[PDB]
C-alpha cells in the first residue's frame, strides 16, 4: 500500500497541552502560537548555517528569548515545566482509531521527528500510541532540521523506500512542502491553528482532512482506484 | 574602517506601524508578533526546500493563512494595506543621526534586504534614509533568503570585499547568525520585542546595542584600539 510517515509533535500529540505554562508565565494562553512558529523558525535557521542543537534545547532558548520579549520573568523551574510538558503531550483522541484503520488497509506507519531520540518512556511510550509504528525516526542523526532535503532522503534510505512508496503526514505545511520537494507524497491534517499555505509554486498537499479520521478515509479510499 | 552593512525591516524601519492593521483585521495588534516570525519561517522553508517567491508575495500568504488561523475575515483590500504599510515603514527617529555619525567616523554604509528591489521610491527613499547608503542591496541575486549562506557571498562579492571588512547590523539574530557564519562581524540593536538568543555553540554578536545611537558609539569606539 505504502508507507506513511508521522510528523509527532502537534500532529498526533497535542501541543495545546503546553497552554497552562504559556498562561502562567505570560498571563496569556496564545503566546504558544508567537512561541511555535520562533521555535521552528530558529530550527530551520540552525540549519541554512550549519549549526546544531538538539530541538528541546532550542525550545528552552527560544522560551527564554520570548519571555525577555514580553518582559515577564522564567525560572528554571519555568524551563523545567516546558521539557516535562512537551516530553508529556497526549495523543488526541483520533488518532489510535485512525492508525487502527491504516493498518488494516495494509500501510506501514513510521514516525519522523525533529526531537531528538528519547531515554524510555518516549513521549510516544508515554501517550500510548508507539506501538503502532514499525520505526521511530529523528533529524538527530542529520543533524539538520526538516525541511532540510538530508532529513527526507536519510528517512528514504533507512526505511530502503523510493519517495514513490512514501507519504509525509503533518499538521505542518511546511513538513509536506519539504516532503513534496523530495518526490513524497504529503497528507495534511488541519490540527487547530494550522492551514495550508497558498502560493504559488508551492505544491499542495495530495491529500487533506480536517482530523485524522477524515485523512485516513482518504489515504484508504485512494486504494480502490 | 570597515563597512557595515544594515537589514532593513524592523532594524533600520519600524515594524509597529504595520500594528493598526493586525488591530482591525484581527481585533489584536498582538497578532503582529505571529505572523512576522511565520513569515521568517516560510521564507526558510521555500529556500531549504529550493524555491523562491518575492518576500511580499510570501507576506501576502502568509497574512491570508494567519487570519485563517483566526477565523478572522481579509480582503482584497486588507492585502492592498498590507502592501502600502509593509512599504512605507518610517525610520526610527535614532536612525539618521546613528548613521550619520558611523559616515562621519569613516565606515561604508549598505543596506540588504529580504525584501525584492522597490519600483522608485523605494521604502528606504519614502522614509528619507535611503542617500546614507552606497549600495541598496538584496535577496534577488540569490533567490534564497536570509540567512542562507549565498545571500551573505553575493553581498560580498558584489561589494568587493572580504569577509573580515563585513559587519551586519541587525535586530534579528537570525540575520547576525547567517552572516557570521561567513566570517563576517555582527552588531545586535535592541528593537522592541527583540532579544538575543543564548545557545550553546551559537556565534553570540560582537557588539550589542540598545537602540542604533549606543550601537554607533560602540562601533565607533572599537576603532580606538
Amino acid at each position: 500500500s505504502g508507507i506513511l510517515v508521522f510528523d509527532v509533535n502537534e500532529t498526533l500529540l497535542d501541543l495545546t497541552s503546553l497552554s497552562p505554562l504559556f498562561e502562567r508565565v505570560f498571563g496569556d494562553a496564545k503566546v504558544l502560537r508567537e512561541w511555535f512558529p520562533e521555535l521552528i523558525l530558529y530550527s530551520q535557521t540552525l540549519t541554512l548555517t550549519g549549526l546544531y542543537r538538539p530541538f528541546g534545547e532550542i525550545a528552552a532558548a527560544v522560551f527564554e528569548m520570548v519571555a525577555a520579549n514580553h518582559q515577564a520573568k522564567v525560572t528554571p523551574d519555568d524551563i523545567a515545566e516546558l521539557k516535562t510538558r512537551l516530553t508529556s503531550m497526549p495523543a488526541y483522541p483520533d488518532v489510535a482509531p485512525a492508525l487502527t484503520r491504516l493498518q488494516d488497509a495494509g500501510f506501514r506507519l513510521v514516525t519522523l521527528t525533529n526531537s531528538a531520540p528519547s531515554p524510555a518512556p518516549s513521549p510516544l511510550e508515554k501517550a500510548g500510541i508507539a506501538s503502532f509504528f514499525e520505526a521511530h525516526l529523528t533529524v538527530h542523526s542529520s543533524q539538520r532540521f526538516k525541511p532540510h532535503p538530508s532529513v527526507y532522503d536519510s528517512t528514504a534510505e533507512t526505511l530502503g523506500a523510493k519517495p514513490e512508496e512514501l507519504c509525509m503526514i503533518a499538521c505542518h505545511i511546511w513538513d509536506t512542502i519539504g516532503a513534496q520537494a523530495r518526490g513524497w507524497r504529503g497528507g495534511f491534517v488541519a490540527r487547530p491553528h494550522n492551514t495550508p499555505l497558498t502560493l504559488a509554486e508551492v505544491p499542495q498537499p495530495d491529500f487533506i482532512g480536517r482530523d485524522m479520521g477524515e485523512l485516513a478515509d482518504q489515504l484508504i479510499a485512494s486504494l480502490t482506484a
